Parts: C-alpha cells; sequence; structure tokens
C-alpha cells in the first residue's frame, strides 16, 4: 500500500494542443505510428471525400513477408479535425513482427 | 443539473465477476460480439497452444460480400484466463455493414 508519482520533477507535465499538419493534398496520409515489439498502433489523416470509408493498414511481417498483401489491420474513425476537411483514424493491434507497411483507403 | 447520474435507482450497479466458460476443446472460440451499426467488437477465447499467435476476424460486409475473404479485422491479446489454458483476445473496428463472420487463429 504505497503510492508513487511521476510529476515531472514537481513541475507537472505542461500540455499544449498538438496542432494538425493536414496533408496539402493527399486523400490519406499516415500521421504517426509506434511499434514497441508487441503492439503496432498509429494515427492516420483521412480526407473526408465521401461518407462511407474503410481504412486499413497492409503490412509485411517480421521476416518482411507480405503474405500476398494479406496481413491486414483495420483502422477506426477517431474524429474530425476541426476546421479542416480531414479526420483522424487510429489503429492498434498485437503484432509479432513487422518490417514494412502502407495504408489503404476505400471510399463509396 | 450540470451533473447527472446513473446510480441504478439509488442501488448502484452490483458487480459479480463474469466467470469464463472455457471451450471444452476448441483451439479458438468466439466468446461474444456486438455490432451497433458503427462499431463491430467482441471477445474471443484462444487456446494457448503455442507462443506466437495471430487472431483475425474475417467477415462479409453489409450486402453479404466476403470480397474473397479479404475483409479482415485484427484482434489483440487481452490477458490469460487465470487457472485455464485459454486467453482472452478482443477486437473492435469501425464497420459500415457486416452480415456474417468467422475467426481465424494462426500459430507459429
Ligand atoms: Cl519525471
Ligand atoms: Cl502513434
Ligand atoms: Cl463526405
Ligand atoms: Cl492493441
Ligand atoms: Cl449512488
Ligand atoms: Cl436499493
Ligand atoms: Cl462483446
Ligand atoms: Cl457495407
Ligand atoms: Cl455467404
Ligand atoms: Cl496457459
Ligand atoms: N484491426
Ligand atoms: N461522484
Ligand atoms: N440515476
Ligand atoms: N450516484
Ligand atoms: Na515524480
Ligand atoms: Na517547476
Ligand atoms: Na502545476
Ligand atoms: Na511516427
Ligand atoms: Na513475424
Ligand atoms: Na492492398
Ligand atoms: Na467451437
Ligand atoms: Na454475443
Ligand atoms: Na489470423
Ligand atoms: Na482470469
Ligand atoms: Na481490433
Ligand atoms: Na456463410
Amino acid at each position: 500500500g504505497k503510492t508513487y508519482y511521476d510529476n515531472n520533477n514537481s513541475a507537472n507535465y505542461q500540455v499544449s494542443t498538438h496542432m494538425a499538419s493536414i496533408p496539402s493534398s493527399a486523400s490519406v496520409q499516415l500521421d504517426s505510428y509506434n511499434y514497441d515489439g508487441s503492439t503496432f498502433s498509429g494515427k492516420i489523416y483521412v480526407k473526408n471525400i465521401a461518407y462511407s470509408k474503410k481504412v486499413t493498414v497492409v503490412y509485411a511481417d517480421g521476416s518482411d513477408n507480405w503474405n500476398n498483401n494479406g496481413n491486414i489491420i483495420a483502422a477506426s474513425f477517431s474524429g474530425p479535425i476541426s476546421g479542416s476537411n480531414y479526420e483522424y483514424w487510429t489503429f492498434s493491434a498485437s503484432v509479432k513482427g513487422i518490417k514494412e507497411f502502407y495504408i489503404k483507403y476505400e471510399v463509396s
């Protein structure tokens, strides 16, 4: 029954909003990702060019095999970026190994 | 008010631990799922029969098209089920429509 803290050396962590750098033209563009050895997760700018959207991450595993482009992670809508025509989509999945990827965006 | 509550008619919600009904033999078995018209999510029993695991949900969309078994959602490891040889994996994705699915479990 002990309590410990991380209060950034008694300063607290100071937050300002991370502003979007919305792509100049691309219909879909990776914002950021992290692979920590167990989880592959990230954030993706998605242009609101149609109501129905499907966004997926296609990847090559730990030995750089794409498995006929069959290693797939689905992204989820996170929310619109206010004042822009882009939205944030996020993804996160347990992944044993990953060497490369690209993003696929399907509109109807 | 500016603050509202749901306190179950002043009784509070009473939580009993939901005990696992581990499959009697299956290597992978759906526990539960929910589709609410926007999000398709759920929970899956996965037998710990090898260290390396990949668990995916393959589904047919809103007009019952499988797209050659190409509509894929990746599940993530949630935790072991204490005292059993099964684990919980979960999944959740934004999905426009879905009519059917099955689960695929790859060990290595
Ligand atoms: Cl610190
Ligand atoms: Cl990220
Ligand atoms: Cl639109
Ligand atoms: Cl995850
Ligand atoms: Cl109460
Ligand atoms: Cl009561
Ligand atoms: Cl569920
Ligand atoms: Cl659909
Ligand atoms: Cl069918
Ligand atoms: Cl185990
Ligand atoms: N996914
Ligand atoms: N409260
Ligand atoms: N309530
Ligand atoms: N309450
Ligand atoms: Na501290
Ligand atoms: Na300070
Ligand atoms: Na402070
Ligand atoms: Na990044
Ligand atoms: Na791998
Ligand atoms: Na592809
Ligand atoms: Na079964
Ligand atoms: Na269910
Ligand atoms: Na799989
Ligand atoms: Na448990
Ligand atoms: Na998922
Ligand atoms: Na069927």
